[PDB]
């Protein structure tokens, strides 16, 4: 039987074929989605390390009441020890966004397979009705009083019993990130920022390092020293983001530098 290419769905523990023609040549491109554990439940529940190991999209839909999820043996990447400095990291990657009744945030981990995964959690009914509509400026510009003053009020009081998530070791609280992501949002109108793109051409060959390789002349240098960590994100939209720190006992910033649409012109 045909096959809209456009979606194909693959149950767990089972095998899709697809039959070409043999003439030609055979050339896709494929994205994967996994699919998103809805949580419609209340009260407490409690997951295994493999249960969310497997789904890397879990998005809780509250019937009556939302409950407090508790995850087992999860341990958060951490690139600092300073839970604010972190929290303002995480922000500043777009980690977490806001839509509708819809809190986004992307939260890393680590595990023992050579690499760090990834799990999205999209908190449904997390706003309030009369906060439905933020999609226009004036309707932000109308809710930023509510931002700068009663931060607690965009959420209302039924949910407020549970809003903080138990990982491995450590405690999320929801009024925290949301808090960062409205002064972010504000400031915007520690950490420096900067964008180059086809740019910043300054004399390279054989000043610095002498000529190596075929290197183009395009040289562009850090404003300060960074530690020997340095972390790499890759945006799912296509931006290239490279973090790197200062080097500083008493003052812990970060010098975050953006290739836009890198993946497709690099």
């Amino acid at each position: 039987v045909p096959v809209n290419i456009s979606d194909l769905s693959i149950p767990p523990y089972s095998r899709l074929y697809l039959i070409f023609e043999g003439k030609n040549n055979v050339l896709l491109r494929s994205k994967v989605h996994a699919a998103p554990l809805k949580i419609t439940s209340a009260g407490e529940m409690q997951l295994s390390e493999r249960q969310w190991q497997q789904q890397e999209h879990i998005i809780v839909k509250p019937d009556n009441e939302a409950p407090s999820l508790i995850l087992s043996e999860f341990r958060r990447f951490t690139i600092s020890s300073d839970k604010t400095f972190s929290l303002k990291l995480m922000c500043h990657q777009g980690m977490v966004r806001i839509d509708r009744r819809s809190l986004s945030v992307r939260l890393f981990y680590l595990r023992e397979q050579p690499g760090i995964g990834s799990l999205r959690l999209t908190f449904r009914d997390f706003f309030t009705e009369v906060m439905d509509t933020t999609d226009r400026e004036i309707l932000e510009k109308e809710l930023r009083p509510i931002l700068i003053g009663d931060t607690h009020r965009f959420i209302n009081a039924a949910y407020k019993n549970h809003l903080n998530i138990q990982l491995g070791d450590g405690v999320l609280n929801l009024a925290d990130i949301v808090a960062e992501y409205a002064r972010i949002q504000k400031e915007e109108t520690a950490i420096m920022t900067t964008t180059v793109t086809t740019d910043s051409g300054e004399l390279f060959p054989t000043f610095h390092p002498w000529y190596t390789d075929d290197l183009s002349g395009r040289y562009k240098s850090v404003p300060m020293a960074r530690k020997a960590d340095t972390l790499y994100h890759l945006t799912p939209k296509g931006d290239l983001q490279i973090i790197y720190q200062v080097a500083t006992k008493m003052v812990n910033q970060a010098m975050i530098v953006s290739l836009p649409n890198y993946r497709h012109e690099w």
